DNA sequence: AAACGTACGCAGTTCGCG
DNA sequence: CGCGAACTGCGA
């Protein structure tokens, strides 16, 4: 099974590894004989003899074109003819193809931004994570001292923990009495401990949770300064860190650091990501969490550090089990998209899409269209188009609602219409799909190439969908639904490739096709379930609709709707089809993609609310819950009325504890680029004026304060807050975080929610 | 050296214009 | 002095 390839530089020539686990053993084949390339459109053929004779430098190399080959192959499938240019080392060609493009009789050259080890994987037909072998993993994780106003891992690591069938234990450099705990004398023992650790089990995996940014970094810089080799790679190699766009990724050669935080926050929906909520949402079994500050005060004092390894111990149990539970569902990722679980587990969708796509093109022969220029690349940002069609919510609180949607709306209209640029208004065919509104005509007569992929990708997520409940195993059932989700939202970000301003396959005609004849499709379900059927929809967006039947028993909406389902799905042309995903006792709509409804068990899903957004305080997410639960299953609006009062009365009464107050609001950039002036921003711009270190992604957890000014001025960090000596700001809880969301519920309901707040 | 799939949409905070 | 507008963060 390959596991990862990547290349080396022996003697000025690169040589490929293919990192692989044969029968148990780990195995390094090599491949010198591989040859970086890329192509080029001639106006003549005269002049290929012209333009190998361009060179260029690299780090003192003297770069030359190798060898060409005259190639006939596809572009969009009409057929092309294009000189395939082979070079020495694979960094020959960024350092030469500006040169060769810049000659006139170049019309453009393609397919010369390939990584190395990725266009191996693809030009050899190999696929990693393929074959029934099993994999070692081991998980670690690492506990720190910090402190405000200090540079990143200025201070040492406290503890590392690490995991895998054999148990999770603890090795710190202080003497805690614990059976998983072994003791050291200084962090630097502790440190190169782990590394024969990690040696003597030599695994495959090693798992993390946001050890691309936290745990590797802190690691590496510890070992500069306390002088270790952190020889963690199978090769003797350290840990490489890895820029990916905007943020870091780091890979330990011959093993696949496997980092859960990537994977986890595109596979659940969750508030936020902490590793408790995570592992909570996963196995149904709170996680205590052990904050920084209660660490330092225990390692200083020396006073409370069971309780501190034992959170370093769960930190490293629920790590490998998260791990085990989450590395099916990527190696069947690797294998679709046919790249190593390492990039597949962190690229973006887009890239998640493209390599797939640059392999598919690469089987059938077909060039692959270049990324757009700086110029083309701003246009595309600059243009638009028609999305989703979202209806405006039916007021009210009403009563046996089902939800009706789409499958797979945008994969099914991509394939029934044959949506593909290599099919956009192609010449000569006999039978053409026009799309309405837009009006672009897409070939008929032969599958284009990417609706010719899509077929396989939904006849996997149903392969999933129907092992799902054939699984009466709760865990396994919800890993299923979790991994054929993943698979419904790949097949849709097909669609938005489509309008990727960086995408390869760039097509705009493509995009606003597809949503046009989605909107087309929505509204005519939406209008035939009220002509034929007596059907209200009272909410619809985009792939699906809420509805019922006014003054009709549970029952009779069931089956009318399952006569309706029949009636439409016939209608429906191709792979459309429309589902009954769900009944709802009870359910209201308070704006566009802002709703809630409860089921037939009592069980509540919203979208859009403030319970799961970030910059709403604890207090106003929990008593926005409450409200839901007496209006969605008791339907007393009075209890929702009394809960409110009940909230701002003890707000007023200032018996609320504050640490239900705080706010979380995310730091994205650089706090000089912030172009105004907002609460989180002030209590950062303050922070780092008195020393913390504020970067993109710190989350600001502050309270606001009773005082003067706006609310920025009036807002400190949570760390600093005295409960002695600050008085918080009631009034502004109770207008501006209690009372709106519950009063835009109630108004939503029908009702004008006068006098909510206490007194 | 790759680099954020898309449009649609709500809403808190700030603050200058009639 | 209310009212958008800009800025901001993020949720099928
Ligand atoms: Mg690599
Ligand atoms: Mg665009
Ligand atoms: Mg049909």
């Amino acid at each position: 099974m390959i596991l990862d390839t990547d290349y080396i530089t022996e003697d000025g020539k690169p040589v490929i590894r293919i990192f692989k686990k044969e029968n148990g053993e780990f195995k390094i084949e090599y491949d010198r004989t591989f040859e970086p390339y890329f192509y080029a459109l001639l106006k003549d053929d005269s002049a290929i003899e012209e333009v190998k004779k361009i060179t260029a430098e690299r780090h003192g190399t003297v770069v030359t074109v190798k060898r060409v080959e005259k190639v006939q192959k596809k572009f969009l499938g009409r057929p092309v003819e294009v000189w395939k240019l082979y070079f020495t080392h694979p960094q020959d060609v960024p350092a030469i193809r500006d040169r060769i493009r810049a000659h006139p009789a170049v019309v453009d050259i393609y397919e010369y931004d390939i990584p190395f080890a990725k266009r191996y994987l693809i030009d050899k037909g190999l696929i990693p994570m393929e074959g029934d072998e099993e994999l070692t993993m081991l998980a670690f994780a690492i506990a720190t001292l910090y402190h405000e106003g200090e540079e990143f891992a200025e201070g040492p690591i406290l503890m590392i923990s690490y995991a895998d069938e054999e148990g999770a234990r603890v090795i710190t450099w202080k003497n805690v009495d614990l059976p998983y705990v072994d003791v050291v004398s200084t962090e630097r023992e502790m440190i190169k401990r782990f590394l024969r650790v990690v040696k003597e089990k030599d695994p495959d995996v090693l798992i993390t949770y946001n050890g691309d940014n936290f745990d590797f970094a802190y690691l590496k810089k510890r070992c500069e300064k306390l002088g270790i080799n952190f020889a963690l790679g199978r090769d003797g190699s350290e840990p490489k860190i890895q820029r990916m766009g905007d943020r870091f990724a780091v890979e330990v050669k011959g093993r696949i650091h496997f980092d859960l935080y990537p994977v986890i926050r595109r596979t659940i929906n969750l508030p936020t990501y902490t590793l408790e909520a995570v592992y909570e949402a996963v196995f149904g079994k709170p996680k205590e969490k052990v904050y920084a500050e209660e660490i330092a005060q225990a390692w200083e004092t020396g006073e409370g550090l069971e309780r501190v390894a034992r959170y370093s111990m769960e930190d490293a149990k629920v790590t490998y089990e998260l791990g085990k539970e989450f590395l099916p569902m990527e190696a069947q990722l690797s294998r679709l998209v046919g790249q190593p679980l390492w990039d597949v587990s962190r690229s973006s969708t887009g890239n998640l899409v493209e390599w797939y796509l640059l392999r598919k093109a690469y089987e059938r022969n077909e060039l692959a269209p270049n990324k757009p220029d700086e110029r083309e690349y701003e246009r595309r940002l600059r243009e638009s188009y028609a999305g989703g069609y979202v209806k405006e919510p039916e007021k009210g609180l009403w009563e046996n609602i089902v939800y009706l949607d789409f499958r797979s709306l945008y994969p099914s209209i991509i394939i029934t219409h044959n949506v593909s640029p290599d099919t956009l208004n192609r010449e000569g065919c006999k039978e053409y799909d026009v799309a309405p509104q837009v009006g672009h005509r897409f070939c008929k007569d032969f599958p284009g190439f990417i609706p010719s992929l899509l077929g396989d990708l939904l006849e996997e997520r149903q392969k999933i969908k129907r092992k799902m409940k054939a699984t009466v195993d709760p865990l396994e059932k919800k890993l299923l639904d979790y991994r054929q989700r993943r698979i419904k939202i790949l097949a849709s970000s097909y669609y938005g490739y489509y309008g990727y301003a960086r995408a390869r396959w760039y097509c705009k005609e493509c995009a606003e096709s597809v949503t046009a004849w989605g909107r087309q499709y929505i509204e005519t379900t939406i209008r035939e379930i009220e002509e034929k059927f007596g059907f209200k929809v009272l909410y619809a967006d985009t792939d699906g609709f809420f509805a019922t039947i006014p003054g009709a028993d549970a029952e009779t909406v069931k089956k009318k709707a399952k006569e309706f389902l029949d009636y439409i799905n016939a209608k429906l042309p191709g792979l459309l089809e429309l589902e009954y995903e769900g009944f709802y006792k009870r359910g209201f709509f308070v704006t566009k993609k802002k709703y809630a409804v409860i089921d037939e068990e009592d069980k509540i899903t919203t979208g859009g609310l403030e319970i799961v957004r970030r910059g709403w305080s604890e207090i106003a997410k929990e008593t926005q819950a409450r409200v839901l639960e007496a209006l969605l299953k008791d339907g007393d609006v009075e209890k929702a009325v009394r809960i409110v009062k009940e909230v701002t009365e003890k707000l007023s009464k200032y018996e609320v504890p504050p640490e239900k107050l705080v706010i979380h609001e995310q730091i994205t950039r650089d706090l000089r680029d912030y172009k105004a002036t907002g609460p989180h921003v002030a209590v950062a711009k303050r922070l780092a004026a008195r020393g913390v270190k504020i970067r993109p992604g710190t989350v600001i957890s502050y309270i606001v304060l009773k005082g003067s000014g706006r609310i920025g001025d009036r807002a400190i960090s949570f760390d600093e807050f005295d409960p002695a000596k600050h008085k918080y700001d009631a009034e502004y809880y109770i207008e501006n975080q209690v009372l709106p969301p519950v009063e835009r519920i109630l108004r939503a309901c029908g009702y004008r929610k006068e006098d909510l707040r206490y007194q």
